[PDB]
């Protein structure tokens, strides 16, 4: 029957004998345990060691397994993904389905996971009441047997499947048999851009309920106009035999104080001609001056639901955390408790580099802490309902949650092929309805989502309306079919740009500013995905936040995304390395496109995270003369854990500093008058830095946490006092092959064949391993390569334009090399043309002036042909002989920063170990740049000017040739790249050119100057 | 003190090279102890008769962004025609140059002055690679205006009919020039991208006879 029915190739059958979905139950038999959320004896975990066997298809599974353990089976930890234990390969594919597109059919070669457990059940559990098993997550489908008898079937990998085992179990030893199919008709609705895995990957538990039971409960909170009064409404449903002596009590607690309570027998109000629900009751509780829930202040009450007899005998209790909050869209704005939200959000997949898609509390808490510490207030459950603990943690720590149905059909052609088909409506409906039934009592969930990338079908419209009707308390959004369909309350585009339109046929991505005011449009706009954080990215991030702040109806967005989906593999010595698509022999695959995070898989931050933190700051600053104006972007809280630190420095040297407590109302302003600053003696630029510090520890941060910062240039005193001229004179030595400059025992060698500084000497010590040459190229970033799929060679991508123009192949042709003696210096003049097959790309004209103080002043003027693609950089490079420990600079830092991603960086004197000047992006590229640098120090060298630089043991050539960071080898000496100019990194998306015009090197003529000397 | 600032000489040296003479200068413009601007220049005169001028200007970050960064002189020549390779033929400024076309233009000198009834800076042409006036040629990438009226006369005079042709021809060659604005005329209306706020400025010019 089981093999005959092939229920996993039938979208009409998504379950057999599965129990109704409901909010989290524990069946407490002690009311205080319910109140305080203590563990319940009636809720047992079946997590731990199970037996597992892998088969190539369900037809390969022996019958004996239903009744007896397989001797060849292994013992494994559950929850797990079986790919993580090495039974088969995890597959990374983005859009293209991992199986042949032939709905509802799946491959006959269908990897099958045979899980089994021998466990004890106590007689007391079977003598009365109901014993159910709960599978929180099984990917992608499964049949269940108990003691050899078939129980049921379940689909949807991301919601719990529950089955009544009361009639199947015996006192003492029992055996479960679970056949998990990797592929099913459900897989057609699970085409998320992530690793494709399978198995029992979330918790398994047993729950005992009395026969007469709480089967469901819904909690609503409604408010008067000023939120000074609320009504808590609790609808409660029972199963079992109705009796007149039955009662429901709902009590509401704040800490240990009961603030409200109501008791009633069952029997709802009249609903229609046939009466009412005899098996339901609604309790209404008045609450004066409720403490309101937000991500700012996550105030929680506790609601306890008791099923009992009239004379006071408890049957059972259930409970939940209640957050008093109202979510509504009014006049085109998303409001929480009457105030317009600004969503500082991120998309977060459930991913662990070791455990795959198994989630644990420690990782969840770590993510939330890092999110809040980096000024995020919101998370999107991309693209499925999460592990149930996630919502509990969001309720308590305070994050706004978009809860999303497990529906994505991206690989369909067209994208709505299934979602417009009424045959797929039952399967889609269960993915929506069972999510709502499970999560509707969590205050952190403020918005429902119908899924992602499934086009726009009639099924979406039906399900949009179902939610609107069943739960009016939360807006519904959905991006498919152009982000502004009739199935969404919120314009929710993915990677729509700030100012630039992308007018795709049918589904255009308008400039977000333009989108709001399209004829007849009135809704708020919140990007469900933006600022694609793939590799060296988040260029232009500040542009989004300026617009978010300027436009009331631009209420923010969710960054794509939180965490790199890299996996751990090991070399022959057992050293772990980060793997991406293809590294497991998985094919076809989409390579590094699984790594889009602000953090590495182990939760180490990418440089881009600090840019996000800074732009998402909750305090805004303006300076006018002596006065700092601080504006609060909090909606609900006063600044009661904040003080403003200010410091004034002259070129990194502290001049004055001080503290002022912040006392700003939500949305308010505070004016801070700085004292008289003593005028500095020496020349240079004064810089003002302010930082907002939290003196007191919180649930989410340590004492001293910095939440906000800003910098201004103050007075500048230009250097006019010409330095006292040294008495020494450099000498020019000319041969046919070289111009050599000598000062004391210092030597500068210029090759006359090549026209470059080929060597420098301090006495007998060599300074260079490679000559100092112009560089116009970078090892391509993921945004430069610009493909979302591995098999696309895209002529429009920046890298392809550079390659085809001959940028990486360009050979230097010497046009001029002369040497002149001056009164106090030697002057070397050079010109070079870079050409590709007859075409001049760039011309570089230089002068090197070596004076008696041993300073080499390099002047560089570059012409760039207007018809060549704008170069990635305009600078110089060389391999230095020296390897030093520290890197010291006056400029923007301390972290990596690029022209379109440097707002978070501060101007000061920074000093880091050399290793910190390299960013270990799993896919290697140009990295570690620091901009607006006036002085750089390394070993015996000092460079002064106004440049961008990076410095590392890896050449641009190695970086562009190597696919994985673990494969990189330190080279002899140190590679230095000093740029007059560097192109933006972009990142609005990573599959089309995304570097904004103002960050492209398009000026045609460029000038920069450097001084190289010994320090 | 932008209109009051006097040039103070910091450096003036001359070196003889293989086929050229190199003059190096440095000036600071100060107002009541405050250094507004620093100009550093080299003039390279070679055997072909060309003078290559390299100009590097520092602008104090806390002084109001300057109206222009350039050079001026009164030429002795009064010639009938002005010939340039650049944007034109009409007056155009950095934030008002979209209508202008790049080409070889040739106009009578009088067309290089715009007779605004209230006199001001006028007649600029941008994106110019070559300018010809009498025996003179200037090459580079610059903005220029050229007329019988000095900037001083224009700012001192209230009505265009009160202007008088001065002895030679005033030439203003700018490396950089501020936007003119106009979103309104009663508050600062020049957009940030057209203000001269970069702090350090570089331009180069070749002056020769044709
Ligand atoms: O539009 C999207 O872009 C991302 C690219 O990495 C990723 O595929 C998301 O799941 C998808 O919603
Ligand atoms: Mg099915
Ligand atoms: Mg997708
Ligand atoms: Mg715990
Ligand atoms: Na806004
Ligand atoms: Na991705
Ligand atoms: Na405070
Ligand atoms: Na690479
Ligand atoms: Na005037």
């Amino acid at each position: 029957v089981v093999l005959q029915r092939r229920d996993w190739e039938n979208p009409g059958v998504t379950q057999l004998n599965r129990l109704a979905a409901h909010p989290p139950f524990a069946s407490w038999r002690n009311s205080e345990e319910a109140r305080t959320d203590r563990p319940s004896q009636q809720l047992r975990s079946l997590n731990g060691e199970w037996r597992f066997a892998w088969f190539p298809a369900p037809e390969a599974v022996p019958e004996s397994w239903l009744e007896c353990d397989l001797p060849e089976a292994d013992t494994v930890v559950v929850p797990s993904n079986w790919q993580m234990h090495g039974y088969d390969a995890p597959i990374y594919t983005n859009v293209t389905y991992p199986i042949t597109v032939n709905p509802p059919f799946v491959p006959t070669e269908n990897p099958t996971g045979c899980y089994s457990l021998t466990f004890n059940v106590d007689e007391s559990w079977l003598q009365e009441g109901q014993t159910r098993i709960i599978f929180d997550g099984v990917n992608s489908a499964f049949h269940l047997w108990c003691n050899g008898r078939w129980v049921g079937y379940g689909q949807d990998s991301r919601l719990p499947s529950e089955f009544d085992l009361s009639a199947f179990l015996r006192a003492g030893e029992n055996r479960l048999a679970v056949m998990v199919l990797r592929w099913s008709d459900g897989s057609y609705l699970e085409d998320q851009d992530m690793w494709r895995m399978s198995g029992i990957f979330r918790d398994v538990s047993l729950l005992h309920k009395p026969t007469t039971q709480i089967s469901d409960f819904h909690v609503a909170t409604r408010f008067n106009d000023d939120f000074s009064r609320a009504v808590l409404e609790a609808e409660v449903q029972m199963c079992g035999e109705l009796r007149d002596y039955l009662r429901v009590t709902v009590s509401l607690w704040q800490g240990e104080t009961q603030v409200a309570s109501g008791t009633a027998p069952f029997g709802g109000e009249i609903i229609d001609e046939r009466g009412g629900y005899a098996d339901r009751v609604t309790l209404r509780l008045n609450v004066e001056n409720p403490k309101l829930w937000s991500a700012e202040i996550p105030n929680l009450y506790r609601a306890v639901v008791e099923l009992h007899t009239a004379d006071g005998t408890l049957i059972e209790a259930e409970a939940c955390d209640v957050g008093f909050r109202e979510v509504r869209i009014e006049n085109g704005l998303l409001l929480l408790n009457g105030k317009p939200l600004l969503i500082r959000g991120v998309n977060r997949h459930e991913h662990h580099p070791l455990h795959g898609q198994v989630m644990d509390e420690q990782t969840m808490v770590q993510d939330i802490l890092l999110m809040k510490q980096n000024n995020f207030n919101a998370v999107r459950c991309s693209h499925y309902p999460n592990h149930p603990l996630w919502y509990t943690l969001c309720d308590r720590y305070g994050l706004y949650v978009v809860d999303e149905a497990n529906i994505e059909t991206h690989g369909m052609v067209p994208m709505n092929r299934l979602t417009d088909d009424p045959r797929w409506l039952p399967a889609m409906s269960e993915r929506v309805t069972r999510m709502v039934q499970r999560d509707r009592n969590h205050p952190s969930v403020i918005i429902w989502s119908l899924g992602t990338e499934s086009g726009h079908g009639a099924n979406h419209d039906a399900l949009y309306r179902w939610i609107k009707s069943v739960d009016p308390s939360r807006p519904v959004q959905y991006e498919g079919g152009g982000a502004d369909t009739t199935a969404t309350d919120i314009i929710c585009p993915m990677y729509a740009r700030v100012d630039e339109d992308q007018p795709f046929p049918a589904v255009p991505k308008w400039s977000i500013k333009k989108w709001l005011s399209l004829p007849g449009e009135t809704r708020p706009l919140i990007l469900c995905e933006y600022a694609h954080a793939m590799g060296n990215s988040l260029g232009g991030f500040a542009k989004y936040w300026q617009a978010f702040r300027q436009y009331p109806r631009l209420q923010g967005g969710f960054v794509w995304d939180w965490v790199d989906q890299s996996l751990i593999k090991y070399d022959e010595n057992g050293n772990p390395w980060s793997a991406y698509g293809g590294d497991f022999g998985d094919t076809p695959n989409d390579r590094q496109f699984c790594m889009n995070g602000l953090v590495f898989a182990d939760r180490t931050p990418h440089p881009a995270l600090t840019e996000a933190k800074h732009q998402q700051q909750f305090f805004q600053f303006r300076l006018s003369g002596q006065t700092i104006e601080v504006t609060s972007e909090y909606l609900f809280r006063h600044s009661d854990n904040e003080l403003l630190h200010w410091m004034v420095a002259l070129d990194g040297k502290p001049l004055a500093s001080g503290e002022v407590p912040l006392d700003v109302a939500p949305q308010g302003k505070q004016l801070i008058e700085l004292p008289e600053l003593p005028q500095p003696e020496s020349a240079g630029q004064l810089w003002l830095t302010v930082r907002v510090v939290q003196p007191n520890a919180t649930a989410w941060s340590e004492a001293g946490h910095i939440s906000a910062w800003q910098q201004w240039r103050l007075a500048e005193n230009l250097s006019v006092t010409l330095p006292a001229a040294s008495h020494a004179i450099p000498h020019l030595t000319t041969s046919e092959m070289d111009f050599c400059i000598e000062l004391g025992n210092k030597r500068w060698q210029f090759n006359r064949q090549s026209g470059f500084l080929s060597q420098m000497w301090i006495g007998d010590k060599k300074q260079l391993l490679t000559p100092l040459r112009d560089q116009f190229t970078r090892a391509p970033l993921d945004n430069d390569i610009g493909v979302s799929e591995a098999t696309r060679i895209d002529p429009n991508a920046w890298v392809e334009r550079w390659k085809a123009a001959g940028h990486y192949q360009a050979e230097a042709a010497l046009l001029q090399c002369t040497a002149d003696t001056l009164a106090d210096a030697v002057l070397i003049t050079t010109a070079h043309a870079w050409q590709h097959q007859g075409k001049t790309l760039f011309i570089s004209r230089k002068t090197y002036r070596i004076d008696g103080s041993g300073q080499m002043a390099i002047t560089v003027d570059v012409e760039v042909a207007s018809d060549t693609p704008h170069p990635a950089r305009i600078g110089l490079n060389c391999q230095l002989a020296q390897v030093a420990e520290r890197v010291n600079w006056l400029g923007l830092g301390p972290q990596e920063n690029y022209p379109d991603r440097l707002t978070a960086a501060c101007f000061d004197r920074w000093d880091l170990p050399l290793s910190d000047m390299y960013t270990p992006y799993v896919f290697p590229s140009e990295n570690g740049l620091r901009c607006g640098t006036r002085e750089l120090n390394y070993g015996p060298h000092q460079w002064r000017g106004d440049f961008q630089f990076n410095i590392s043991r890896y050449s641009q050539q190695q970086l562009m040739e190597t696919s994985h960071r673990h494969l990189l080898h330190a080279e002899e000496g140190t590679w230095l790249n000093i740029d007059g100019f560097h192109m933006g990194i972009g990142g609005d998306d990573s599959w089309s050119p995304s570097v904004s015009a103002e960050f492209q090197l398009s000026a045609g003529r460029y000038h920069y100057q450097l001084v190289w000397c010994q320090k």
